[PDB]
């Protein structure tokens, strides 16, 4: 009853989900689990002058995102991770910008904000050749070891890991360049998952096309081997303007694939892939941090 996942991904896309609550002109950067059965969603915001963070009421069906309630961070949380971890019965909440690089706080109550723990280091190393820094961190665990992956809006993806015993903690300053290509084509919102049932794991990359933003696909069989290209370009995505169905956006940006078991493997179902993402007005101009960007959903056609 196992799937496999497709050499050529054909997506179906809803419409736009919600409208950023008064004061945000974009909600962003999604994290999702699902959390006793219903989706449970975090995002960066932006009010055009500055970034935050918020989570969402948890809410049972996508159709039902808009009307759900939209509670702000009082401490910003920019471009979230969102996971439980089951060898020490805790929530994790990794994020950027702060004291640190990387950040992360725990909780034993997800839906809550502001019930986050005190800020801790994640990461605190630099890289080269990168106006933004370490960016769009992702954590993935197998049975054995806790991964650190990053983007540097630079061609180059990052990789860091410890011992599983040793977190929740510090990965330090040391990481390894595991990818590197041109800026456009490994730019940021990278993400890694265990596909269920299958001996292998998915990287997406968010890549700048002609068209809009894209994803890149590419699969290993462990988590610290090396990545093969998948579904690795403009015209055959992971999910992009080609293949993601959407009507009301050009762009398919940073966000998560739909995560129903929430622990620290990242585990996603190939029988039933979804994809929740960011995408925009393709007739919407401005600044890059005043853009408003809104959530979809991408569902696998089979
Ligand atoms: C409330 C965690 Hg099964
Ligand atoms: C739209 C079913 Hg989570
Ligand atoms: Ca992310």
């Amino acid at each position: 009853g196992t799937c496999a996942l497709p050499s050529t991904y054909r997506w179906s896309s809803t419409g736009v989900l919600a409208q950023p609550k008064s004061g945000w002109v974009a909600l962003k950067d999604f994290t999702t689990v699902t959390h006793n059965g219903r989706h449970l969603v975090y995002g960066s915001t932006s009010s055009g002058s500055s970034y935050g963070s918020m989570v969402f009421s948890p809410f049972t069906n996508w159709s039902d995102m808009a009307s759900a309630g939209q509670n702000a961070m009082n401490q910003a949380a920019v471009a979230p991770t969102l996971f439980y971890f089951a060898p020490k019965n805790i929530w994790v909440l990794a994020y950027q910008w702060g004291s640190w690089p990387f950040i992360y706080r725990t909780s034993s109550d997800p839906t809550d904000p502001n019930g986050w723990s005190a800020p801790q280091p994640l990461f605190t190393g630099s890289i080269s050749g990168s106006d933004t820094g370490p960016i769009d961190q992702t954590l993935i665990a197998d049975g054995q070891n806790m991964y650190l992956f990053f983007a540097g809006d630079n061609g180059k993806i990052y990789r860091a890991s410890m011992p599983i015993g040793n977190f929740p903690g510090n990965f330090g300053s040391s990481y390894t360049t595991i990818m590197s290509d041109t800026k456009a084509n490994l730019f940021e919102g990278v993400q890694v998952y265990k596909v269920q049932g299958q001996n292998q794991y998915l990287m997406i990359v968010e890549a700048m096309g002609a068209n809009g933003r894209y994803f890149r696909s590419f699969t290993a069989s462990s988590l610290s081997g090396s990545w093969t290209p998948q579904a690795a370009s403009e015209g055959n995505p992971f999910a992009g303007k080609a293949n993601s169905g959407a009507t009301w956006t050009n762009d398919i940006s940073h966000g998560d694939l739909v995560r129903d078991n929430p622990d620290q493997t990242m585990t996603v179902d190939p029988c039933n892939l979804q994809f929740l993402y960011q995408g925009k007005s393709p007739n919407a101009g401005g600044d890059y941090n005043s853009l408003p960007w809104r959530p979809g959903v991408l569902t696998l056609r089979r």
